[PDB]
């Protein structure tokens, strides 16, 4: 196929266009896994007094400041019985005009539900990454991408409309289910229709653009602060996606896959036309198709039957688990550093730029397994320290949580290519599957930990700095692959 694709033009005219149109949805991506740090932000709720008659109605903490949960019982003038707040509660409309917390008063008890929303919506995506997964095997990458970028946008759509949490949550996992088949089949449409010499840029543009989506949401965030109206505004481009989306070209490749080259043949007819070899597209027939395509034309259970790849199994679904799960515990608390919530988006975006670098430049020249351990380890440190430092320091907790924001997402970088390195041939695709199938059930887990803050304030930081100081030690086990040629059997795993 890629000696067919190189026939039909070089990476000209129409490869540049759908490949841009493709791309384009992922910059939203950002935007919806962390929205909620916007539009669930928690404003400073103080109880509403009663209304029969805040100094003389609200018990008052070490810091002097209003207490969030209670009000007095009777009004204390100049050990007041504390109860409850029945009438609700007064939100601060300085910084946040409304938010989910702020619509549902998911305050005081029911506090965990802002972190239980989070976490559905990334069981959506979890759910998505394999529903839509198997459907576009079925159906097409393409049939598959545009009914996913009508779900987020409807999904997405009528989320900003819920009359009632369980509805917003429930709007919310099905915008991560399409979501999670648009970050998986714009990854299959554009690398199964470029040609495999430029694949990896493909992979770098997809990172980056996912990474600019992060100033996105800063921006439109500034700009848009309510809810409802951020939440619209972040899914109502998806159905202008979803209206382009219908003049896609289904993957040549799939077509051939599925037995049907006379579809690989209009397909490749086609871009011909478009990239304007026209003439080499009216040569290819099938005859010319039979040929040579023919060479082109194993379970997840041996991932685990198997001695040899199960070790590596099991290594590396710690490190995709590790760094999955501390990233959002770091990038879904942007509130408590003390800085703008704005200036720490931007900020979080614009380290991702000089840490992928940076990484790229390790990983390189000292070996594929030091990074790991080195931003595992030094994310892990810092994550710690953001724990142990006082709050009142400000800049030596953004600092820190910045630097460690950096190291996990170059461990997110070395993991994608120390993962398929390491897997042989056969079980290499499902490995990278697995693996990215544990770092969503981190996505899961992380907003799950971070609930535990009622238990102790640290508790959340604490465990999101072990997990990867514990991940770093697994990666020792690891066989290092810098230099060494990428496996085809198990044997030669068994070799190394
Ligand atoms: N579901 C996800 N699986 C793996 N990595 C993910 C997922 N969602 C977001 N990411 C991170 C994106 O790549 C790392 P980057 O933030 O440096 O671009």
């Amino acid at each position: 196929f890629n000696d067919l694709l190189q026939q039909v033009g070089g990476v000209g005219r129409f490869q540049q266009i759908q490949v841009t149109l493709v791309v384009l949805p992922l910059l939203l991506m950002a935007s919806h896994n962390t929205l909620q740090n916007f539009t669930a932000a928690i404003p400073t709720h103080h109880c509403r007094p009663p209304a029969d008659a805040l100094e003389v109605w609200l018990p008052r903490d070490r810091q002097g400041q209003p207490e969030s949960c209670l009000r007095f019982t009777s009004p204390q003038w100049g050990t007041g019985a504390t109860e409850p707040c029945t009438d609700g509660w007064i939100y601060d409309n300085s910084t946040f005009p409304s938010t989910i917390v702020t619509e549902w008063d998911l305050v005081c008890s029911h506090r965990a539900l802002r972190q239980l929303a989070q976490s559905l919506y990334m069981v959506g995506v979890l759910l998505g990454a394999m529903v839509f997964g198997y459907l576009a095997d079925r159906l097409g990458r393409r049939k598959v991408l545009i009914l996913n970028y009508l779900q987020t946008a409807v999904s997405g759509t009528c989320a900003a409309f819920a009359p009632n949490f369980p509805i917003y949550c429930a709007f919310r996992l099905l915008s991560g289910m399409a979501l999670a088949g648009i970050s998986l089949n714009c990854m299959t449409l554009n690398v199964e229709w470029m040609p495999i010499h430029t694949r990896a840029c493909v992979g770098t543009l997809i990172g980056y653009v996912y990474s600019l989506g992060q100033f996105l949401l800063a921006g439109v965030a500034y700009a848009v602060p309510h809810w409802r109206h951020l939440q619209l505004l972040v899914s109502a481009p998806f159905f202008a996606f979803f209206i382009y989306s219908w003049f896609f070209i289904e993957s040549a490749r799939w077509h051939s896959s599925s037995g049907r080259l006379d579809l690989t043949l209009r397909a490749l007819q086609r871009v011909a036309r478009i990239n304007g070899k026209r003439e080499e597209g009216a040569k290819l027939s099938m005859e010319v198709l039979r040929a040579s395509l023919q060479k082109e034309l194993a379970s997840a259970m041996e991932l685990l039957r198997c001695p040899t790849l199960r070790h590596l199994f099991l290594c590396l679904s710690m490190l995709w688990f590790a760094t999955s799960f501390a990233y959002y515990g770091l990038v879904m608390d942007l509130q408590g550093f003390g800085v703008s919530i704005y200036l720490i988006q931007v900020i979080f975006g614009a380290v991702d730029l000089p840490a992928k670098l940076v990484g790229f430049l390790v990983i390189n020249s000292l070996g594929r397994r030091p990074a790991q351990m080195a931003a595992l380890l030094l994310a892990g440190i810092c994550i710690l320290l953001n724990g142990v430092i006082p709050q009142d320091q400000s800049i030596v907790r953004t600092s820190l949580a910045v630097l460690g924001k950096g190291c996990l997402a170059a461990s997110f970088n070395c993991i994608f290519l120390y993962t398929g390195e390491l897997y042989p041939t056969m079980i290499r695709q499902t490995g990278m599957g697995m693996g990215s199938t544990m770092a969503r059930v981190g996505s899961i887990v992380s907003p799950l930990v971070s609930m535990t803050a009622e238990l102790y304030p640290s508790m959340p930081l604490f465990i999101y700095g072990a997990v990867p100081v514990a991940a770093s030690a697994v990666t020792v086990l690891l066989p290092e692959t810098l230099g060494q040629p990428l496996p085809d059997t198990v044997q030669d795993l068994e070799s190394r």
